[PDB]
């Protein structure tokens, strides 16, 4: 895919590609953050002895918000497959801008999932792959770090939903028109629901689990099917209806 | 190991879990960084395009002096096992600080070899991971975020040498007190080199790098065995040998 031109990005066979690749730099980052302990700290607003100067919120968002206003000037928001988490505080960029061609409808930046993302990466996901629980109290940075590149990688496949819904929208308008005029949504679900490819999908999860970061001479399966089944698959599938039904201007 | 705890530290056993799993991470992150071009423009000194208001040097330089700074301010070198880029620019906390204990001898800081990492990694490694020569004008900023994960990584595996060589000297004063005393370089080597666990260790990287990323239903094992024989081994026992050196305060 290449986001200067259009045809390589609508391009369904360019898509699962990429999701397959997304598939092993999520597997990828969830072993690197499995070292370290639950770290509640982390996540706690204005926790002591974390807490910083003139900054209200918790450790993990003063090093994410940070990481994103720094990555803004850089031009990293102004492509189209990536979604920020703190949208009020990036800036605009200090170098030249790339003319990225108008592939989504204009509103697709409005369509923002992270918060969710965020809450149940903390809640549901962080339990289930740390090493144990409780604060290790001379790793509250190496978590946070591990832990912004899972929900950047997370993030930019769950919003990947838009580009996948764009694609469905252009090969069959009529169809789509009439589930979007008449707010169909179990419509919408009912055709963006390929039940048989998505057994296939866990079913290589399991095995790519159990060859990841075993060493040949880390991450449970069954986990790591769960999170996909439970959390991945279905945010995705929100954000491609919400996408949908503002498609004709709105 | 618990840095705040000196024999779970220089324990021996404890150390080649740490590297085994940092060879882990090193191969996880090449893989990220071979799905992109070569991106000349990344590493060159203020590149037309790429130049960044008010500063001297490359956009790499940039983006890894600015992540350090940030992270300075949250602790990340005050940690023994953290070795700086960008050392004059690094700040003081403004969290609580961690009483590490020296467990290293005093002048541990002061052996830093990131610059000729920084250098290998781009004059050697950059050529052989790769997808493709040439620059790739829209992903200028996934490749240098992914060029810090690597150097990162190869920088605490590199620098994990100084515990190595302490766990070392420890373990046998008389014998390492005469080879510091005389200098003798050819000596030293000769103690840190197990040419029978070196094999295995190649042994063990060829069989990662078949099944790494290679879905179950990415990197060349030539390139991952020429890497380590060729850069990491010999680099991490530069390390050792300077750090002994100079161990009888110096
Ligand atoms: N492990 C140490 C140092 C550290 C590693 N990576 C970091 C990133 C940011 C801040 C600190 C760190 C800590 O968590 O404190
Ligand atoms: N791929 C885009 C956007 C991007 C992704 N990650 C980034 C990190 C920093 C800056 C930009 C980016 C680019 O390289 O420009």
């Amino acid at each position: 895919m290449d986001f200067t031109k259009p045809e390589t990005v609508l391009n369904l066979q360019n898509i699962r590609d990429e999701l397959v690749r997304m598939e092993d730099s999520i597997i990828f980052k969830f072993i690197e953050r499995s070292h370290f302990a639950t770290c509640p700290s982390v996540y706690e607003a204005n926790h002591p002895g974390l807490e910083i100067p003139n900054f209200k919120g918790s450790f993990l968002d003063w090093a994410l918000s940070n990481l994103e206003i720094a990555h803004s000037r850089i031009r990293r928001f102004e492509s189209p497959d990536e979604t920020p988490f703190f949208p009020d505080k990036i800036q605009k960029s200090f170098l030249p801008s790339i003319n990225y061609p108008q592939i989504l409808a204009p509103y697709a930046p409005e369509v923002n999932y992270n918060d969710k993302i965020k809450k149940v990466y903390i809640e549901k996901i962080i339990p289930l792959i740390s090493k144990r629980d409780g604060d290790d109290k001379n790793n509250f940075g190496s978590v946070a770090t591990r832990d912004i590149e899972c929900l950047q990688s997370l993030s930019r496949r769950i919003h990947f939903g838009k580009f996948v819904a764009e694609a469905k929208f252009q090969s069959d308008i009529p169809l789509y028109t009439k589930l979007i005029k008449s707010k169909d949504v179990e419509g919408i679900m009912k055709n963006i629901t390929n039940s048989a490819v998505e057994e296939k999908i866990l079913e290589r999860l399991t095995k790519k689990a159990e060859v990841y970061g075993v060493d040949p001479t880390r991450i449970s399966p069954e986990y790591l099917v769960k999170i996909y089944k439970e959390i991945v698959i279905p945010i995705t599938k929100e954000v491609e209806v919400e996408y949908l039904l503002r498609r004709l201007e709105e």
